């Protein structure tokens, strides 16, 4: 059930030195996807792109439905990311609890990549890194 996510942020200096920062956070593998390990560069998926290269980890921050005018269901968003070559997708479900119920419905034919959700302090930590818009990678593991 539990998904352990390691996030690494890369920052380069003009002189060519680089720094990294790694932190850990926890989520859950949803039944909509696989419970396997995955790792890749983080790409945030915003609404316009969802409604319009490979191995990236997609991050989707769900908003309240009234503020998240969408073309897709939460499942449909996961499917689209996997279609477009994501190795995994992580939903921040902080502002939309119901998405958890939708992702956990027993699928006859679940996605073959992990579909993880985070919330609370773990989601805050993730989004604080994602919003910096630098190079960052996520590793997802089940223990």
């Amino acid at each position: 059930d539990t998904a352990f996510v390691e996030v690494v942020l890369f920052e380069s200096s003009p002189n060519g030195d680089y720094t990294t920062y790694t932190t850990g956070l926890q989520g859950r593998f949803s039944r909509a996807g696989a419970t396997i390990s995955a790792e890749g560069e983080i790409v945030q998926m915003h609404p316009l792109g969802l409604c319009n290269e490979y191995g990236w980890v997609g991050v989707v921050k769900l908003e309240q439905p009234e503020l998240d005018p969408s073309c897709l269901t939460v499942l449909g968003k996961a499917k689209r990311a996997v279609q477009r070559g994501a190795t995994a997708v992580i939903f921040d479900v902080s502002e939309n609890p119901d998405a958890i119920d939708q992702l956990n419905q027993v699928s006859e034919d679940p996605l073959k990549r992990p579909v993880v959700y985070v919330k609370g302090a773990d989601a805050v930590k993730l989004m604080n890194i994602v919003n910096k818009q630098k190079v960052a990678r996520a590793r997802i593991q089940h223990r």
